[PDB]
Parts: C-alpha cells; structure tokens; sequence
C-alpha cells in the first residue's frame, strides 16, 4: 500500500586525498521505488558522461562518484528521497585531504 522512503545508512563524514576517486554510496528502501536527488549549495548534482561527477542510481543503491577530487568538491552534500508516500533527507560531510 505504500511505504515512505527512508535512507538506511549514509556515513556523516568522509576524508580522501586530494586527486583520488571519492565514492559515496547509500542504500534506501521506499515503495514506490523513491525519485533520488544529490545537492551541495542548493544546487542539484547531475552526473556529466564526459566530466568527473557520475550518479549511478538502482532500485535500492545511489552511488556518488568524484573522480580526480579536488579542493573544491569538499562539501556538505545532501541526499534526498521522494515518493508519492514521504521524503527523507541526509547529509554527509566530504573533507579533501592535502
């Protein structure tokens, strides 16, 4: 009948070294199948084929990936879910290490 979505487990923080690929992954659970956005700075991320930010989103799994990170990508980055049931939102702080 329906079953709001919820995150299942997100870390709250993450160092990497500077130039490495950063992944960030999260499980979520929701019926229908919840819509996943990324956002840093209320702005939505959508992944670039030809650049270095990529989403890969299953029926259950949202990845994150960063290749090459830099300073810069260091942020508060926010996961949201939504269905026609409820949303849910979490956030993981990302720290580039020198």
């Amino acid at each position: 009948r329906g079953i709001p979505p919820k995150i299942e487990a997100l870390p709250s923080d993450i160092s990497i070294d500077e130039g490495k690929v950063l992944t960030v992954a999260c499980a979520f659970t929701g019926e229908p199948t919840p819509e996943v956005t990324w956002s840093c700075g209320g702005r939505k991320i959508h992944s670039q084929e030809q650049g270095r930010f990529h989403i890969e989103n299953t029926d259950d799994l949202t990845t994150l990936i960063i290749m090459d990170v830099q300073k810069q990508d260091g942020g508060l980055y926010t996961l949201s879910l939504g269905n026609e049931f409820g949303s849910d939102s979490a956030t993981v702080n990302i720290h580039i290490r020198s």
